[PDB]
């Protein structure tokens, strides 16, 4: 039977990881999207942001994909991303997906802009 | 009552900062998308490009949302864009939201394609 | 009448061209997309990577536009997208736009994340 699809757009500070916002397109109470790690490197030239992605939908079993990108007022730091941890495969009720992003350190007030596009069905 | 979203996705170039397109996915008469201003920085190695979205929807207040990107034949050049002016408030109608873009000098034809992610309400 | 638009993700591996996953937003008959051709430049330091959409709506004429980006576990490599090939223009059932992108060499397991906006009407 029914099927459905939503994108998230997630805020999060590039420093603590600490989620900003969460922005839904067409949802709110469906999903729960939460900082689980930042660690910076010994080096500390990078930093490691890990979050999850829970599916609350009775019901439904879920896939998701992602697209990150650093918001940034400068134009000079590298802003190249690695991806890490990524779950592609379904993500049952109650059942959590996984994102790690590699980043290199930012300027003061640098922003992870995170895009869950989920498409769920019974 | 009533919800919806769009996304609108407008072409412009990056030297003159004219709009080239304004795409709409699934909207055309209920927003107005337009050039506020293009200047180059004194030394000539950035380019400021700004833009007003108007909610032109009776009755509807909006949020935006925006992603931008360099569009280019090329691969040598830097294509990191700088966020300045965001308006991440409420727009009322005939209110407008303005955003605006730190870019690099560009080579000849290449395109700024800015992403409008719209959430509007009754 | 009717008018419809749908999003549709592809992976494609850097290195061959193979397209790995078609993921569709809200569309899988709708739709065939293929690797055209994958080349390396002599140099070797890029790769040229071509595909093509063709409409399999009867009934339908479509506008395709796109977004591409490397997705990659490393940060270090450059990451620009050069745009060759791009159908801007209508497209016909059985007719097929066809999309390039220039790349540089990607360390071992990069991704090519190509996003389809397409808007379809009879």
């Amino acid at each position: 039977s029914d099927s459905k699809t939503a994108t998230v757009i997630v805020k999060a500070d590039c420093e603590t990881g600490d989620i900003d916002e969460v922005y839904n397109l067409a949802v709110a109470d469906s999903f729960h999207i939460y900082k689980i790690s930042a660690t910076d490197s010994d080096s500390g030239n990078t930093k490691k942001l890990l979050y999850g992605l829970r599916n609350k939908k009775a019901g439904y079993t879920c896939l998701c994909r992602i697209f990150a990108e650093i918001e940034s007022d400068g134009i000079m730091a590298n802003t190249n991303i690695g991806v890490a941890e990524n779950n592609r495969d379904e993500i049952d009720e109650n059942e959590e997906g996984k994102y790690g992003f590699l980043i290199p350190k930012q300027p003061a007030g640098a922003k992870l802009i995170i895009y869950f596009f989920l498409n769920c069905w019974t």
